[PDB]
């Protein structure tokens, strides 16, 4: 039996092994220096993605493959991401993802199971990990989990940034009160005002329709802005999955503002796809490369 | 600007794009027919993990990777895998890991800033989610995620003490934490080594629990506290205060095989509630190792 | 009619007010900055007060004033301090002080109306602010409100005792109060007097805890309720009966260094729970008092 | 080592110590006829302010300092004053405040970091517990924490009053039923009519944004005027900040009722600025002369 | 047709129907004035009653009809007193009572059927409503109700026993509903004994308090567990079976003062709690008679 | 000391006490009867009060004590009858009623304390407590507490009775089903149909304004009929009392429909009056008075 540690730990009982001594304090520095430079580094960045759901993740991947060089932060609600994509339908496992998904699957190796026109990974998980490991890799990108988008930061007849706060503290906001952080969007100068020699950050929201905040950036919008909330409609997946995708991307009547997955369908009252998963990760590429085509321009 | 789809869809406006056409049955069917196969072919197991955390996804890579014929069962209460590590402390994000579990994560392939005596992987979640990839990937690895264990399999006492496990009782974790208010039946899933009688067969390798559930949340220290309630000649030493030096030396050297119950494993912060050792906070190395350390022992148990 | 913008906006309807101009990410950067320096300088502390209450806060005051030197890191779970200072009894304002209380209202330039034996700040709300504001005036004193302590640090026993304090377990409230609920990893920090190893430097001072978490709420005497966790020679007294005479007499005496544990310190109302004394209502002298006297005590192990 | 008793506690352990021996019920009276008396005096106010956050507090500070002769009654439904002001931003806790606010700290003697156009309090708690402070030692400001304005005391087409209670009671009405007190403003005779030969009293309602009776007076001013609630906007800290002071002060539609901090920017449909505080001192500042005028002339 | 306004109100639409005219703080002030002159009064009393139910009520009338000079203080911790005498069993109307229970209903001329060896009151909601009335309006009797007591005011232990009772500590009943939950700290009310020392004046009569909580509840046996918390030489027995013959003799034999503990008096269900007596179901005698008993007893010490 | 077993008990211990033996079962039997037989002779009433507060209890007093002959069913949620009644405000006791509603409490037999202009009652609780135990004193009046009326029973283009259940159980319809009770009013056939001989019976709702049900009829009525609630404006108690008490009688839109009490200032759109109680008793006269004259035609 061989494992990490085989050449280092010669006793049976282990009793030779040791860790290096430690000091507490340098475990807490070492931690919260780090979050403090990326707090530093990303409180103005080139894209805020809201949600590291399938949908997310997906235009992260493709949008930060192609531009290592853009800050790409990732504000996650809940502590683990990945949101609906760690189970198949019913608390099953099984992730059916309708060709051509399967050309996505292949560029980051995840492994599936073939069936003709669909494909299957046999694990959703398996999914989802793989993105995730694969995005957070890079190294512009960061992941600011268990972090709420609560509102959106704006510039008279754009959006300009997100309004944030732990989610803890997001979900206690109904009983003293605890004020947000913001994260900007790259574009604007010491006062405030547009810098016409940058190019302006953009925002993805891929919040989903479901849970405690989904669809958050669509309703917050459609509050703001002449635009309705069109409400997700019944399940048909030849038409949602198809017009999910088409309907990805920029979203008409504010600026710099993208949408991708289920928060799509909701916004454009599209159909839902129940339990197949090739338009959220299609979505996400389509979306991305609107947006890489704003940064080349 | 270019991406998986970009020698088929030739349009700026997308509108040539298509998915191959489907009925809803065929998705249903694939889901349930596959779910259904994962339940026979694991219904019974080499290997049953509780809990797919730090230390049980890295005994179960370790396990899968030098034995990949075992069959493998992770099962996981959360719908989110991974436990306590998509985290450092204070909902911060670096993961802090002394050596030599720095040799583990170059196995794994998982990036990391060396500081000397540590390192750190610059994201918890970069770390949990490579290791849910490889071993997920792995042929006889199961994960049944959003499934709970809430009781042990068992059989009557021997020499080797009062609890005997035989298996684990499972179900839906909404299920398990709905028991306090029509009553709900579990499922099991039975380790290997008994014939069709339910008796032990001799002739064949028992199969092992290995228990990683932490100590803290909903079912946290679960099947510690399970062979502790059923035989009184144990008692739970209780985690103890933060000591970052004796709790990681101890936790990885404690970790393995259980003195009074055959067949029974235990990793990561489950030792230290099971034999009342002290607590580490926001650092992962022991987790990892400890890990490794159990999985060494399962791995020479089935030589 | 004046107010600090009387010089400068003239018009009666604001129409010439104006701020001066601001981007969103200096304001946060300005925030973030600040928050970790706090936890960059403080991760290491020479006093750890945990709990901001009356008695809390009056050590902290008494402590800081005579050594401005001493990095002092007071720990509050709530968003407000001040625990159960912000009214008298029975949702009524009035804060009722025994002599020879007075003399520290006096101290503090807090007013009062005298009734000979006792006296009464017309709200309880005045002491309390008034303590706060020049308690955070002093340059090494930081408050960590909206922060729990949930554990503690400690090393191996010695010969003072089973428990011996090193620092403390600590995370965002919110977060504490959600670990019964993927799970959360806590922070730490350290008391003074160890090295680089983890191991303790006799030539430096060790850090103080002073515990003052009162008796009630969702935390109520917690670090009373730790020690006695993990040293079963201890036990919890618990709080008895009302009786201001004997209550308050005895917290005061009693408040201070803590007998079976090395650098550990209490004051206040834990005090009571911890060994078993009398409660005196709605009357606050004890509480001030007893941090004064906790005070004392932390000041001559610094001399 | 010296502290207040060091010339009255002479033994080291403290035994020499001692309080005078006291009755319980002494204390029990002590409590009990000073809250009746502040019930007596104050149940017609010549100055009602519904919330001390930092616009209330910032207000009743500028009202009772220029005119100590005016009973100013606060209501607070916490049991802690000070509302969103003893953190910054994520649970942080810098007090970020942008010229021409560091008057109103000068004023107060606090002290702060000077970065040009702006300054910081090291705490946001040192700025509320100082003016808390301040405001509290003035001889007819009266604070009634723990306690709920639930409605508004009326006239046929003004503001006449608040209808009070224990907030713990108001959480409960959802669940025997359990009636109101009321404070009323000065300005009438014992049958209820007008007294013009009084001054009339005001409400300023600075109930914020947040929490379980965000915005309290607004939405009820709305909910019985005419009068829309215009709903807070995204967050533009140049335009939210400029608005909320310019907006603070007389309501337009209900007479004797003023407003200041975030409540302004819910009626009259302003963005909000986040952490940031500047405004919630000057918009109180600024409804604070207004309410003087009124009583001066 | 007619009614208490016929003399005065002559349209049949009400149209010349008229209040005379009020000023709102008229009212305010009509209500705060006397609840402090309520508060001032009773701070310190001869008898406190602990629940306003059957037993509690049916004391203080007996008490005070007795002794209308005494300071009778009933605490109830419900808006509406009464607690579980609104209904007979299974909420059923019918208020059942054996005789010779039936003579209290005689002297409060409560209407009855007679069956023979047990009467029927047509509604609880009659027995409590009566009851009530005629104790309310007795002169020196006061019904704080949504007030709670959360703790018993205390002096040392003498010859008596190891709890010796002063007073009891108040809240109101919402506050401490939260106190789990910035603290709210309590009110005293205190028995008639003392001097402005705090010390006994033994030319003086001591006060008595007289617990009635009942078995149920959030707060159910409230004073039986307080005074066996404090001391350990005295146990809850616990409420057994039921049994109507045994509980309801053996309630009210029971019933009056409490042998470990001097000034301390029971009735109603707490003393089944606390002596580990039957229970007897939705039959009341026995409720109203252990009231009767412990008022004669309290009757006897103020004689 | 003297007391109601003076005579029987002679022994200090009270040795020589004693209960006449029972059987559990008699116990068990004799108020189950008793019920079933409330249930049956009640199923048809004449008239239904829903709501056992102030307002309730004082129109059931007038109507049974003018016409002992008719059934009277009082239909209460809670276990306590008394609704608002057991306290005046702000948990304190006092309850003030202005003349001239001192007649009733002279009717009553209830002191009070004379103030000129107004009266107070010296709690709360000896109002409530002492009419329900003349309410309850009387002979065809029924009071079915822990019951609520949970929907009305009616017949095409009035109210013909009310829809029951244990409060419990309606509280618990949120979460197998679990169907109501009838209580039918006077003036049917056994085909269901209208009997012209029988003159039709009533409901009078005094469910107030607050509470888990407050205002159940009101909004039941409005949610089917033209009418839309008018909802309860502003304190002010001289134009409130004076309003509650003329508009308190019948419903306008609605035959055999009545009410009183604040359920009334919800449906009109009145005042409220906060802690004074003169116009609850006094509503509850006047549409007592309305009733009555019907079943004298
Ligand atoms: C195909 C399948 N079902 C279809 C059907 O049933 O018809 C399905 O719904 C998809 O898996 C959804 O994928 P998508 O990426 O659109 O959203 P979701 O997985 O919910 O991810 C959203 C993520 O967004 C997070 N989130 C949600 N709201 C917020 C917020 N306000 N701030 C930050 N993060 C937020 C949330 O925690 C989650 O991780
Ligand atoms: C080092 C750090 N902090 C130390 C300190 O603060 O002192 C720390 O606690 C570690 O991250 C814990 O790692 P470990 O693998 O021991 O457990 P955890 O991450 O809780 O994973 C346990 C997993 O087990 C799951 N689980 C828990 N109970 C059950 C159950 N009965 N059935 C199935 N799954 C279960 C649970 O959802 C979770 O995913
Ligand atoms: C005299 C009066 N009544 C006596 C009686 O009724 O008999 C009375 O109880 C005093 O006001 C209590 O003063 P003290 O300073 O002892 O405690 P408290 O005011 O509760 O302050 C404790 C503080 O400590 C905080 N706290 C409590 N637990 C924790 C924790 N684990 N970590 C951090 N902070 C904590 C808590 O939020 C609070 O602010
Ligand atoms: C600048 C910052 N954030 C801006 C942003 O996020 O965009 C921010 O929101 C300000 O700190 C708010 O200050 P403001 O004084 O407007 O309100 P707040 O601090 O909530 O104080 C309101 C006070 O009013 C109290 N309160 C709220 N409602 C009531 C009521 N009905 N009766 C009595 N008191 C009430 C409440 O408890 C609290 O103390
Ligand atoms: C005979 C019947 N059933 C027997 C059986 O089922 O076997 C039965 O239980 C009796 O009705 C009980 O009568 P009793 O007077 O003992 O108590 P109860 O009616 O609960 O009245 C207690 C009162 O006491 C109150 N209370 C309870 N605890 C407290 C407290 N801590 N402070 C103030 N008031 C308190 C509570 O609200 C209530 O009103
Ligand atoms: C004057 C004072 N305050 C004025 C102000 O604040 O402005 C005040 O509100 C009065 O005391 C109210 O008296 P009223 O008789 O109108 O109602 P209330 O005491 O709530 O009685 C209603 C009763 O009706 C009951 N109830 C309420 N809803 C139902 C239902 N659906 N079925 C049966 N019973 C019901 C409820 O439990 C309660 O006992």
């Amino acid at each position: 039996v061989t494992h990490c540690l085989s050449d280092i730990v010669k006793k049976e009982d282990w009793s030779d092994f040791k860790f290096a001594p430690i000091r507490e304090s340098t475990v807490s520095r070492a931690m919260t220096s780090r979050y403090f430079k990326d707090l530093d580094k990303f409180a103005v960045s080139d894209v805020i993605i809201v949600g590291a759901g399938s949908s997310g993740l997906s235009a992260a991947y493709v949008i930060a493959k192609n531009r290592p060089d853009l800050k790409v932060c990732i504000i996650e609600s809940s502590v683990a991401p990945g949101g609906g994509s760690w189970l198949g339908g019913q608390l099953f496992s099984a992730m059916v993802m309708r060709k051509p998904a399967h050309l996505f699957l292949q560029e980051l190796e995840i492994p599936y199971e073939d069936e003709g026109d669909y494909v299957v990974v046999k694990h959703a998980a398996l999914f989802i990990s793989t993105v995730l490991s694969k995005v957070l890799q890079l190294p512009n990108v960061k992941l600011f989990n268990a972090t709420c988008v609560e509102d959106l930061v704006t510039r008279p007849p754009t959006v300009a940034g997100v309004v944030t706060n732990w989610t803890l503290v997001t979900q206690a906001h109904g009983t003293c009160s605890m004020d947000p952080n913001v994260i900007e969007l790259a574009g604007y100068k010491n006062d405030g005002t547009r810098d016409l020699s940058q190019k302006h950050g953009v925002i993805l929201s891929t919040t989903g329709h479901d849970g405690p905040f989904g669809a958050f950036c669509a309703k917050r919008i459609v509050d703001i802005d002449n635009q309705k909330l069109g409400g997700m409609k019944g399940l048909d997946m030849n038409h949602a999955e198809h017009d999910v995708v088409i309907h990805s991307g920029a979203y008409a009547g504010v600026d710099n503002m993208y949408f991708a997955g289920m928060e799509v369908a909701e916004l454009d009252g599209l159909n839902r796809m129940g339990p197949t998963f090739g338009a959220m990760a299609l979505s996400g590429v389509h979306a991305a490369e609107q947006i890489l085509k704003h940064f080349a321009a």
